[PDB]
C-alpha cells in the first residue's frame, strides 16, 4: 500500500525519465505527432515534479531522497519512434496503476487531485500511442 511519501520518492524520478525521453524526442523523433506529445509530457510532468518536490519539503521537512527506462537502448535504437512508444506505454501504465492505488489511501487533497491528473492524461497518451503504433507498425 503506497503512502504519500514513498509515492513521491518513486514518482519523481519516474517523471524525470519521461521528461528525459521527451527531450531526446524533440531531436530524434520523426513523426510530428510524437514531438507534440513530447512537448506535453515535458510541460505537464515538470509541473507535477515541481509540486511533488514542494509538497515533500512541506510535509517531510527535507528534499526528496534519491536511491526503469533504458535511454541508451532508445538512443541507439534503429527506429526511435517505435522504441519510444514501446517504452513509454508501459511506463505510463505504471504511473496510472500506481495513481489509482494511492487514490484510495491518501488523505491529502493535493495528492487526490494529482492522482486524477496522472490517471487522466497518462491514460489518454496511452490511447494515442497505441493508435500511432498500429498506424506506423501494425
Ligand atoms: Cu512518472
Ligand atoms: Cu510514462
Amino acid at each position: 500500500q503506497w503512502t504519500d511519501q514513498s509515492f513521491i520518492e518513486m514518482m519523481t524520478p519516474h517523471h524525470q525519465d519521461a521528461i528525459d525521453m521527451a527531450e531526446m524526442a524533440l531531436q530524434k523523433a520523426e513523426h510530428p505527432e510524437l514531438k507534440k506529445l513530447a512537448r506535453n509530457i515535458i510541460r505537464d510532468q515538470e509541473r507535477e515534479i515541481k509540486e511533488m518536490k514542494t509538497w515533500y519539503q512541506q510535509w517531510f521537512k527535507r528534499p526528496v531522497p534519491a536511491l526503469a527506462m533504458d535511454l541508451d537502448a532508445l538512443a541507439t535504437a534503429q527506429n526511435f519512434d517505435r522504441e519510444f512508444i514501446r517504452q513509454m506505454i508501459p511506463h505510463h501504465q505504471m504511473a496510472v496503476m500506481m495513481a489509482s492505488n494511492l487514490k484510495t489511501n491518501t488523505e491529502r487533497p493535493e495528492m487526490d487531485k494529482l492522482m486524477d491528473d496522472i490517471i487522466r492524461s497518462q491514460s489518454a497518451e496511452i490511447k494515442q500511442m497505441k493508435q500511432w503504433y498500429q498506424n506506423w507498425y501494425g
